[PDB]
């Protein structure tokens, strides 16, 4: 059954809701990015109404096969009428294709839908800047204090520098970046940009790839691994013993391998500053933790959620535990006690 923080009150619709049958009530299902925990469930079986962005739509027709006819892609930006009620797509600075919902509900409120998002400044000045909103349904990921990490711009910087240097330092050495979802891929295009590559990685990774309009992406990515010195491989084979094997069958083109992990929050970012970031090492195998995000700091919800002055928030994240629940009720309150809205 679904849960109600999923659920648009005065509407038809839900919001990431596609794994719990047919749900009662629900004319139109909203698809918010094509990640796994929010798109379970969807199939070429599915016959409702789904609304999302172009690129989710590519994503949802090619490698989830969706038929077509149930596929309603919509344009950022624009005031569109879906079964009678206002909506606006805005960008979530997620992953690609990713995007927030305003829904301005008949009898006057309204209402916006962050889904996974990384708050920035640059949403102060989005459609968001012309009216109230009364209920904010809150990615609350990082929602405390001790969640801090670097921009991305110093991430990608840190991770250009490390590659250049060590494959400069040694013309024989292999970048291996992982992947497991949609999401990052600045990180392996900024790294085969600075090396002169195209990166290489499997049929059904370019797949995904070829479905996200990213401009001039032909001349990028490539499936033969042979011509690229940037290899992506799937997230759990970044390991020494899935590295030893990968550098095997290269055929001793290569004789060191340097990788990264993109991961988000670890606790060795209540310590260490980018700048002095170092890698596990093993013989000629060197692994990365960098923490490139896709979602909020806690300051950066925080600057968010004080320009909004929401009347009500309803997190959709971290909601399985009472502690958890409790700790983001304490710092909703302290938001609003010191903005005073
Ligand atoms: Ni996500």
């Amino acid at each position: 059954t679904c849960p109600f923080y999923k659920k648009i009150p005065g509407t038809g619709f839900t919001v990431d809701a596609f794994q719990y049958g047919v749900v009662e009530g629900c004319t139109a299902y909203f698809l918010t990015h094509f990640h796994s925990d929010h798109y379970a469930g969807l199939s070429k079986h599915f016959t409702f109404p789904v609304y999302c962005s172009e690129i989710t739509g590519n994503l949802l027709k090619n490698k989830l096969h969706v038929q077509e006819q149930y596929i309603h892609p919509l344009p950022l930006d624009t005031e569109c009428i879906v079964n009678g009620v206002k909506v606006v797509l805005l960008d979530a600075n997620h992953c690609p294709g990713a995007v927030m919902i305003l829904f301005y509900l008949p009898n006057g409120t309204v209402i916006l839908h962050t889904g996974d998002f990384r708050a920035d400044p640059s949403m102060e000045r989005s459609l968001l800047a012309d009216q109230k909103v009364h209920m904010l349904y809150l990615d609350t990921t990082y929602c405390s204090p001790e969640y801090t990490f670097p921009s991305q711009q110093e991430v990608i910087r840190f991770a250009i520098n490390t590659a250049f240097e060590a494959v400069t330092l040694n013309p024989h050495a292999l970048v291996v970046c992982g992947t497991y979802s949609i999401g990052k891929e600045k990180v392996f295009l900024a790294i085969a940009d600075v090396l002169g590559s195209k990166v290489g990685m499997s049929q059904e990774k370019y797949k995904t790839l070829q479905c996200l309009n990213i401009p001039e992406i032909n001349s990028l990515i490539t499936t033969d691994m042979c011509s690229s010195l940037v290899h992506l491989l799937p997230m759990m084979q970044i390991n020494f013993k899935g590295l030893q094997s990968h550098l095997k069958k290269c055929g001793g083109k290569y004789n060191q391998i340097l990788a990264f992990r993109p991961t988000g929050w670890t606790h060795s970012n209540k310590f260490t500053r980018i700048a002095d970031v170092i890698p596990q090492t093993k013989g000629n195998i060197s692994i990365y933790g960098i923490p490139y995000s896709e979602h909020s700091s806690y300051l950066e919800m925080k600057r968010f959620v004080q320009w909004l002055k929401p009347q009500k928030i309803i997190p959709t994240v971290n909601v399985g535990t009472w502690k958890s629940r409790s700790t983001m009720e304490k710092y909703f309150r302290e938001w609003k006690l010191e903005a005073g809205y």
